[PDB]
């Protein structure tokens, strides 16, 4: 009497993480007319975007959180629901997956979802150079200092620019952005050494290094002018790229068997899904170019293959009269 | 200045100015590269009145104000636009030959050179042929719909028509059902239907009818009915055409060492065919269509030939 028992609140699919492609995801989920759950912790790095540059449809000075406040509504409006709360892991249980979610910051409770598909949609956030007042990176990161080269270049052309760059491998980025502008100064903000062969590099293509700490970017209304160095240095600089890497939002599915990485991202086919036949990664997570459009579309997909087998395996909705 | 763009050689060429194309135009303007888009007008996102699921638009959006906001930020950016018809893609090693018809009558037929094509041209559904084609036109894209993916939601549980001219094609029937059971199947007098279709859409419950349609019935693009030659009417407020679609793809038929999937184009993960300076989007290459999946491969075909040309570039240095 397996098929005997009563049926669970089981989603047809949970999307974690509730900006671009998970958002993407969940309008086209509840667009099949099938039960999807978007867990969202608020706070991710598409909240952080001030201004949507390359996206078809939308002006260019359109911020993320307006995008996401936007496609929040839509989803709840075809059906969705909303959970705002910390994914905390997702176990494989054969025919479902089962999702834990911390709900509250302080004084939490961990309620567990059961679904039969899960989209991997939580994304990756920069780091930022540390400063003791986290305001004055704020106040620039963003606005015109950039983490994305892609994103903004363009609106960086021929300026005088910074690269804050922890590592060698960050300073190679120093050989890419000089596409956009030639007048980079490199700021390892005191978190390495450059070794000599990449300082003669440096040094022939005229972008000054400076290694001494960062202690504060200047300007007004969120336009840089200048940064000073804990020694002293002040130089002139009107855009950046911040190139210190990513914290990846990954941790809830480390313990799944059966899943291929690259590294810390997630490899997908041409559906968005992973090697796990019940698990679908987007965006930023999986493997691949990070941008809006990009992150929108393996939503797109994603939903698209989870209602293909859902609705394959239905019994057909036949027209008695 | 039709003589100043022609002896420029463009770092790319997009082919078709929808939804896959503006997006990679607006990449190539944004990289610092000088691209051309040709747009022939009125394509198949043009007769999209309500763009129902893509983040970030109201769902009641039509194409065509998207198509005139996309190509304001391309221009805006530093593309370059021309109103036109490709007629010819030709390989010439390291550049390639784009012939564009300019003008609907005396025209004229420039070729640009460019280091890459973006075709991006997409397709255009069939439509049931009446008589008044206009009479299609008042519902097709409101109420009638083309895709099921787009508007299945918007029909649900509707008494909905099914427009399909082979069997094949009224196999769509057992995957609507899904958002709809109340299903009527209409041949259009274009086939007539086996003993074992018959007998699993009567097992349904699926009402079909095989002769000819004369008129769409309703008002403010809002279907009510169908009414077939034979006498027979019907009561509907949507319905899906299943018809095939027409590929524009003529153009790259004479290039050799393009792989072919039937009409569509097989492209990798960056939307490159199997050709290295042809690209693919959308409704053209093979996979899913729609809005979004066009655009991001728009971002992704541009972004390619961007790491293609700066890798071949010399540094930009800083002279003091
Ligand atoms: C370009 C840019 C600009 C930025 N600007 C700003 C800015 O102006 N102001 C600012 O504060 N930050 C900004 N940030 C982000 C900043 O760098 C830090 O990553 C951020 O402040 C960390 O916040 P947090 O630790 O509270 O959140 P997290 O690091 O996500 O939270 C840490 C822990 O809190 C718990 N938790 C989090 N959310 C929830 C929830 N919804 N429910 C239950 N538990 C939860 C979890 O246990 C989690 O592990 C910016 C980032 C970038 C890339
Ligand atoms: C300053 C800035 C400017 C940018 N500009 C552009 C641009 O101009 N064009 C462009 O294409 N791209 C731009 N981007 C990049 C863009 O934001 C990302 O590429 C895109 O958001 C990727 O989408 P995603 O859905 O993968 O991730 P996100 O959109 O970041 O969404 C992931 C979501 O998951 C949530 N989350 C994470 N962990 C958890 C957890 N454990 N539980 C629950 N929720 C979680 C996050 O809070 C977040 O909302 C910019 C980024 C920044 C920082
Ligand atoms: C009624 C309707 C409703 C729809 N609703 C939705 C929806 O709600 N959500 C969704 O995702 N999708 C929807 N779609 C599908 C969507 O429009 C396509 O998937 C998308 O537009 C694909 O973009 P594309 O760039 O490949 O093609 P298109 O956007 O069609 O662009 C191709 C362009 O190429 C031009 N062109 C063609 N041949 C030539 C030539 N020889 N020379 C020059 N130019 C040429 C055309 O005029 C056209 O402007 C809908 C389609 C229709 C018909
Ligand atoms: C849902 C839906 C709704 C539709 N609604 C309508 C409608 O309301 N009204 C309507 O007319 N159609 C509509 N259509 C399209 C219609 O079905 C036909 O495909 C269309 O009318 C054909 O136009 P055409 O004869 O210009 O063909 P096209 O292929 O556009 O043009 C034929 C020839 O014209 C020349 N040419 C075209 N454009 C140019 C240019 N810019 N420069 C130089 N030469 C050029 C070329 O040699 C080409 O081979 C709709 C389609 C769909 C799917």
């Amino acid at each position: 009497k397996n098929l005997d028992a009563r049926l669970d609140t089981v989603y047809d699919a949970i999307v974690l993480g509730g900006g671009m492609g998970g958002l993407s995801a969940a309008i086209y989920l509840a667009r099949y007319g099938l039960k999807c759950l978007v867990v969202e912790k608020g706070r991710g790095r598409s909240f952080w975007m001030q201004d949507l540059r390359n996206y078809v449809g939308l002006d260019p000075d359109t911020p993320g959180r307006d995008i996401i406040t936007h496609s929040t509504q839509q989803a709840l409006h075809w059906g969705a629901d909303l959970l705002r709360g910390y994914v905390e892991d997702v176990t494989d249980e054969g025919d479902t997956l089962a999702v834990k979610v911390k709900v509250g910051k302080k004084d939490s409770l961990y309620p567990i979802f059961r679904t039969k598909y899960v989209i991997a949609a939580t994304g990756i956030i920069d780091n930022l150079p540390q400063l003791e007042d986290m305001q004055n990176v704020y106040d620039y990161a963003g606005y015109t200092l950039h983490v994305c080269m892609i994103c903004d270049g363009f609106d960086m052309w021929d300026q005088k620019a910074v690269l804050i760059a922890g590592t060698e491998g960050q300073i190679n980025a120093a050989f890419v952005l000089n596409w956009f502008t030639p007048y980079i100064t490199v700021l390892t903000h005191g978190l390495c050494t450059v070794g000599d062969e990449m300082k003669a590099k440096l040094a022939d293509h005229g972008y000054p290094l400076h290694e001494a700490a960062i202690t504060k970017f200047l300007g007004e209304d969120h336009k840089m002018s200048g940064v000073e160095l804990v020694d002293g240095t002040v130089m002139e600089a009107t855009t950046g790229l911040i190139n210190m890497g990513s914290v990846y939002h990954n941790h809830y599915l480390k313990g799944i068997e059966g899943l291929e990485w690259d590294g810390e991202n997630l490899v997908t086919n041409d559906m968005a899904q992973t090697s796990h036949p019940r698990i679908f990664a987007l965006g930023d997570l999986k493997k691949g170019l990070n941008q809006v459009s990009v992150a929108v579309a393996d939503g797109t997909l994603a939903a698209t293959q989870i209602w293909r087998n859902i609705r394959r395996a239905s019994e057909p909705r036949k027209w008695i009269h």
